[PDB]
């Protein structure tokens, strides 16, 4: 029986960028770093990057809607959206969802997103609001 | 700060068939599934599948390292994996770079794993049998 994720793993094209990002920029925990990668911790989330020559730095439009979400408070949303802001993170989306949300973009493309709110939140707002033919079980 | 990922969202060519091989192979619960989408959890990951017309079935020797593992029990890994097996799911990998793994391909292409054991257990094994150039933090 599967308990949960393990680990995400980003494929990376340059590790020190991925690492200042994700290290400095996010706040991520830095817990070791190899000639070909990285192992960072976000609350219960480990995070490794790989450095692959095979990733290929891409522009929003040529990838799909695979995305990854981080949690943070209500209270901390607008100053970190405003500091990724400062740093120039593009964004690749606006928010039309329940729940704060900011979508920006990891130094190669990868499609990243601040969210507040849990799964049960969501649930309960669908509940109220269903989405096109949306069944619940 | 962040802390945790909050969910993860897969895009995906035909809703039908990736519901069931999340729900009935991979044994997740299905909490709703409407017209464009299906909200799945592992424990406590919040997995969302989202149909995108965009998403292609991607062989895995076209997309780079990117990839999810999931956490498996030590004693229920190697029969999951054979499960798998038997089952015809498609690999993508079969060194056992980052200790107890299974590397599987779910119908678009996106590349999972099962993995048994932490990143603290990682990080203990890898100082006996380090990555090159590891340095631990
Ligand atoms: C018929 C297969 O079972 C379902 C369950 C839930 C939603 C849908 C749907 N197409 N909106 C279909
Ligand atoms: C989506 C397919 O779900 C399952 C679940 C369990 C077994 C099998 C199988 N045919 N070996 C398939
Ligand atoms: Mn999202
Ligand atoms: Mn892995």
């Amino acid at each position: 029986m599967l308990s949960g994720l393990n680990h995400l793993t980003l494929a990376v094209s340059q590790l020190a960028p991925s690492v200042a990002f994700y290290q400095q920029l996010l706040g991520m925990t830095l817990h070791a770093r190899w000639d070909s990668g990285a192992y960072l911790s976000c609350g219960d989330l480990w995070l490794c990057l790989s450095l692959d020559p095979q990733r290929r730095v891409t522009p929003p439009e040529e990838s799909d809607y695979t995305h990854y979400a981080f949690s943070i408070s209500e209270a901390d949303f607008a100053s970190f959206a405003a500091r990724l802001e400062a740093a120039g993170v593009a964004v690749w989306k606006l928010n039309r969802s329940e729940g704060a949300s900011h979508y920006f973009l990891d130094p190669d493309g990868h499609k990243l997103e601040l969210h507040v709110g849990s799964l049960a939140q969501r649930l309960a707002a669908c509940r109220e609001q269903p989405y096109k033919g949306m069944v619940f079980f």
